[PDB]
């Protein structure tokens, strides 16, 4: 098993991406993990329309290639994003309308696309062109205003700007089959296949919230879609909450469609998200990976030979037999876990929720009260801080977020009454536990 | 008489107040926070020794005194802290020994204490005196190094200084009736008592998280200390997570105790904190009461009429008479919630948390999609957002922490099949739900 979330996906034909933000290159904490987890790159803001064409026929390329050059250093490939789009234009477009405005959107695509001919894998030649208002039909926006042509127009446009780039038409809320707006870019790309219009792929946003949370559907939406004779792609997926099991089984969709080229997610870490509040992203603040990284890991990897233990279930350490045990069934907090004989009760059935929790009777977690070796594992009561939340290692091994250290059964203590503490991963048998 | 923090606790005879920070009294969203739930404030920093004697023999009472009148001229008493401590001492003080410290030690006192004679209620005359060694014995400072009859002069210079003012020992970490710091403190005290040291009362700071956890012995510990013959204080409440039943047990720890004069926690709003990290306030950052509010509000107000439910139970709407339910049993996220016919079934079965949320199915929770009227509730995987937080008023109806709204049964129905949104609280039988 792989074990980055690049190097996981390609082992499927497929990329993993994120999100770069030029002025956090110089952060080694931020480059560290962007360079080592994913081997596809989409500038957050500097190819956009505002930064490469800064004032009309005047073209600026000097944000985007510091992207580019990174990316490219580092061994990843490109999206570029994004070049026709009613949002962030330079004043002087947004000034524009009718032939005027058509023209300049025309001279912006040649612009860019030749600046970076035949470095881009996939180009988002037009994003967000369809309305939320449910009518299924076009945003009311400047560039819709010169015609409903202007989608089409874009594409043959860079299609002979650059023939080697995967042409995309991109958008957000258009996961959901179901949705008007789903459907309503459904049926364009349809025309355009059907007519011979340049569209090589589709790309779902994936940004889901409780707003627009995801839908078990979006499997068929994506199969839709690919049957039309397009690629499709998850441009910039964040998930509210970052639910374990919600990024699995978006993953697990894209694995599970040929033509799904891979997963790009908006962001390296949650403070560096758009929408940091949501905490929607797979790496926390202080760099360290989260609940749902692993779970996006081990889904790329392939997943697991049996499902989960849905709700309940014990923690047994292979290196002893015994199960993770509160003392006496004890409900206080700061009380240190132990192994055990394992049995019938409670105080050894561990929950492992979405965000990463390990609950015990409902609503205690297991607990770390410090970050280095030695420290005691206890129970306290659930509040969602990192050193309530552990990751489930495919090798067997749960690991605190926080800590970054693994479950060790004190003095590799295999009988009953041996705690359990924060220590140095190390792959011994006291370190590893089966979910039995 | 009820509605706020202060007023609560003024029907027992005691108060309920906070720490202030001068330099956010010029924020209306902070104080209108502040002037309405307290009624004692203690300064956060401004009546400390270097705040209050910045050179030596030269005493500077502008921040004090902003703290001060702000507390007088809205209806809170105040706590005066802190005279003798061996930190936050200015430069001049830190570089002192012997008989110069101890003399300065006096000095210091008699200006402060006489700037403010007669208008202080409480006094931490000394701070943290004690070790964390576990030994029981004295902190190793400067003040210690002057003779261990430091704390027992500086009692003594106090009650001179202003015979009016009820003289404290605050500390930390002494909350615990076990450990041998909470004994050191115990053993002197009782000493001073018999020996006629006049010592009025003992703080308990009540810095509460995982490393430090609050234990039901802390009542004990409380009744201890009141045995003495000394008023007790919790001074500097905050709790690692702001558990709802924590924060409800320590409030509860003060009513049952007849010395106890009230409690104070230590912060308006979370991003007020000292450790806003571990989120240990009543109040959010945006000024939203938190779970833990309407937990202390109602232990204030004497409790429920019953003990409440203990995880897993059915809400009942007044109005119709029907429980939440999740429609089919679905676990999907996005399915919003339903009155139906009251049945045994986990779709009907709701465990509100220390965290102050609804879990359903063990993982899921009760989630708004929005803050405005007739936003949709839904469940949605958990992940400890305010939107998926609630407050359980002693009216009956259940709020959103994030939105401030009410749950809401759309349109007054009460027909099987009627959905719940959020809505602007009413006392309408439609908002208005029992647990039992
Ligand atoms: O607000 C600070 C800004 O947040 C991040 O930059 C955001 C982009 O992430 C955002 O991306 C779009 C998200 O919706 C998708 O549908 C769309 O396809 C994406 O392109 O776009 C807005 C951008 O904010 C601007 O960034 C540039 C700055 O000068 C502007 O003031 C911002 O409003 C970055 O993390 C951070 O810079
Ligand atoms: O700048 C951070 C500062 O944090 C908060 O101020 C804290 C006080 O809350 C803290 O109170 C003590 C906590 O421990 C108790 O045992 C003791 O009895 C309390 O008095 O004391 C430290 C203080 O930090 C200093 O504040 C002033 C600043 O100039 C210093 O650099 C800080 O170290 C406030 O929220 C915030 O201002
Ligand atoms: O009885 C007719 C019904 O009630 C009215 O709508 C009420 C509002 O009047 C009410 O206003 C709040 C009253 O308390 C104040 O403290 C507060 O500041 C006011 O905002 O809020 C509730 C609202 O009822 C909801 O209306 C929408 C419906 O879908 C919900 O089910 C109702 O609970 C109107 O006459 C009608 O709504
Ligand atoms: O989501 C809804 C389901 O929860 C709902 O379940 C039915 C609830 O009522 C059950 O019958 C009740 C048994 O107890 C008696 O006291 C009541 O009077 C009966 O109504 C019924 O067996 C459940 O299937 O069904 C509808 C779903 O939308
Ligand atoms: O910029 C775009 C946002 O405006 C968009 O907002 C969505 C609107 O519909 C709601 O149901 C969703 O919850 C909300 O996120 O999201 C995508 C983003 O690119
Ligand atoms: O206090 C001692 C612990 O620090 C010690 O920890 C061990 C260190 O080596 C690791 O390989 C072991 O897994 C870990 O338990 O164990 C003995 C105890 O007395
Ligand atoms: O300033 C004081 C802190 O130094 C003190 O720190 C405590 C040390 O023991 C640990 O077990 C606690 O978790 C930790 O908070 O806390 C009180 C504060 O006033
Ligand atoms: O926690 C342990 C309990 O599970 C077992 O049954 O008896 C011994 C205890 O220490």
């Amino acid at each position: 098993a792989e074990s980055t979330l690049g190097a996981a996906a390609a082992q499927s034909g497929r990329y993993f991406g994120t999100a770069i933000a030029s002025g956090k290159l110089g952060d080694s904490a931020y480059t560290t993990i962007a360079s080592r987890e994913f081997n596809m790159v989409t500038a957050e803001n500097e190819m956009k329309i505002d930064a490469t064409e800064p004032q009309r026929g005047q073209f600026n390329f000097s944000a985007g290639d510091r992207v580019y050059n990174w990316a490219v250093q580092n061994g990843k490939q490109v999206r570029g994003h994004t070049l026709a789009w009613h949002s962030q234009q330079p004043g002087w477009m947004q000034s524009l309308s009718g032939s005027t405005l058509r023209q300049a959107m025309i001279d912006h695509i040649n612009g860019v696309m030749g600046h970076y001919k035949g470095k881009i894998a996939q180009w988002d030649v037009v994003n967000e062109a369809f309305s939320d208002d449910g009518s299924g039909g076009r945003r009311d926006s400047n560039l819709q205003r010169t015609g409903n042509d202007w989608i089409e127009v874009a594409f043959r446009t860079a299609r002979a700007a650059d023939p080697a780039a995967k042409l995309c038409y991109n958008d957000y809320n258009i996961e959901n089959w179901t949705w008007a707006k789903t459907q309503g870019v459904y049926n364009m790309v349809r025309d355009f296949k059907q007519r011979g219009v340049p569209i090589d792929c589709v790309g779902f946003q994936s940004h889901f919230n409780s707003g627009s949370p995801y839908n078990s559907n979006f499997r068929t939406t994506l199969q839709n879609f690919a049957a039309l004779g397009v690629d499709v792609a998850i441009t910039e997926l964040d998930i509210q909450g970052a639910s374990s099991s919600t990024y699995a089984a978006v993953t697990n969709d894209c694995l599970a469609v040929s033509r799904c080229l891979g997963i790009t997610v908006w962001g390296v870490r949650d403070t560096d998200s758009w929408r940091s509040g949501d905490t929607p992203l797979l790496f926390n603040g202080d760099g360290s990976k989260k609940a749902a990284y692993t779970a996006v890991l081990n889904a790329l990897n392939g997943g697991s030979s049996t499902p989960p233990p849905s709700g309940g279930g014990q923690i047994k350490g292979v290196g002893s037999g015994r199960c993770l045990d509160v003392p006496n069934a004890s409900t206080t907090d700061g009380t240190q876990v132990q192994l055990y004989d394992c049995h019938s009760a409670t105080n050894q059935q561990w929950t492992y929720t979405d965000a990463g929790e390990l609950r015990v009777y409902g609503d205690k977690c297991l607990d770390a009260a410090g970050t280095g070796n030695g420290t005691k594992v206890q129970i306290y009561s659930c509040w969602g801080g990192d050193n309530q939340k552990w990751r489930l290692n495919s090798d067997g091994s749960i690991v605190g977020v926080q800590s970054g250290l693994c479950l060790d059964a004190v003095g590799g203590g295999t009988a009953n009454g041996t705690l359990i503490q924060l220590y140095s991963c190390s792959n011994g048998s006291n370190q590893r536990w089966t979910r039995t």
